[PDB]
């Protein structure tokens, strides 16, 4: 679990968004696993805007957080799951490290600020949903 909350935004897995989420609906992306919903008290996290390929990750099953190079945004073949069939999943970025399905939410942060939240794993990779992108998110 868990959200990235910035300006009257909260950023959150799609497959894990609650009822109030999506009474509040801003924007949501099944291929990219993402849902914003608005929200009444402000937000504080700053949103990366760069190119970085090197971060750290919160791993809930761990308690830690973890350094990691992970790849640059891309359409990424993902298994069937309870929430999605078969896919592609766009603007999805894999790193080398642990991950658990409970690990989804955990954030994915560099030197500039929030990149994105762990959307996927297996096998000893751990994928993140890129945020950077969503030049909205500020304004
Ligand atoms: C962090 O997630 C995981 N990590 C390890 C294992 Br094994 C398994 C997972 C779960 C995982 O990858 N999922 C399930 C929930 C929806 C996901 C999606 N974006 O399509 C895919
Ligand atoms: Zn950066």
């Amino acid at each position: 679990s868990g959200a990235i909350y910035v300006g009257n935004y909260r950023v959150v897995n799609r497959h894990l968004a609650t009822h109030n989420d999506w009474a509040n609906l801003v924007w949501e992306d099944s291929s990219r696993d993402l849902l914003v919903s608005s929200t009444t008290a402000q937000g504080c996290d700053t949103i990366a805007r760069c190119d970085c390929q090197t971060g750290v990750y919160y791993c809930s099953s761990r308690r830690k957080h973890y350094p990691v190079s992970f790849s640059k945004p891309s359409l990424i073949f993902v298994e069937a799951s309870e929430y999605y069939p078969a896919r592609y999943q766009s603007h999805l970025m894999l790193a080398v490290g642990h991950s658990e399905p409970g690990d989804c939410g955990g954030i994915l942060r560099c030197q500039h600020g929030v990149v994105g939240i762990v959307s996927t794993g297996g096998n000893g990779l751990v994928g993140f949903a890129d945020v950077r992108d969503l030049l909205w998110l500020d304004e």
